[PDB]
């Protein structure tokens, strides 16, 4: 189970509360809007970020604005709108936060109503 693992909303989807927090990379659960559902420990200390309090913001609009673009939100909608998320790229981020490069990884959970956005520094 790692960042790019070919079956990784499988293994996600088998996981409970605090599991999350015991991966290398940074996890992060969205709705279709973009609402943060689940956010872990390792997402935290990437982005300098206390897991408690991002929950139930937008993370496009609140919490990740420099994401708010085609290539990032844009295929966030695309995916949501065919039931196929599963895209990667690099990516820098900056709000609120020494401006950090990042390998992002988008691709829909299982319940195909929920999306889930795997990061790691590059
Ligand atoms: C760009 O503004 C990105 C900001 C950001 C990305 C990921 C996070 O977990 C927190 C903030």
């Amino acid at each position: 189970v790692a960042f790019g693992s070919e079956d990784i909303e499988n293994t996600l989807a088998k996981m409970d509360d605090g599991q999350l927090d015991g991966l290398a990379f940074g996890a992060i659960q969205l709705d279709g809007d973009g609402n943060i559902l689940q956010y872990n420990a390792a997402e935290g200390d990437i982005t300098s970020r206390d897991p408690k309090q991002v929950i139930g913001k937008n993370f496009f609009k609140d919490v990740a604005p420099c994401t708010d673009s085609p290539e990032f939100y844009g295929k966030f909608k695309e995916g949501v709108a065919s039931g196929n998320l599963n895209t990667m790229f690099e990516y820098t981020f900056d709000y609120q936060m020494t401006p950090t490069k990042v390998k992002v990884h988008m691709k829909k959970a299982l319940s195909g109503d929920s999306y889930w956005v795997f990061v790691k520094r590059v």
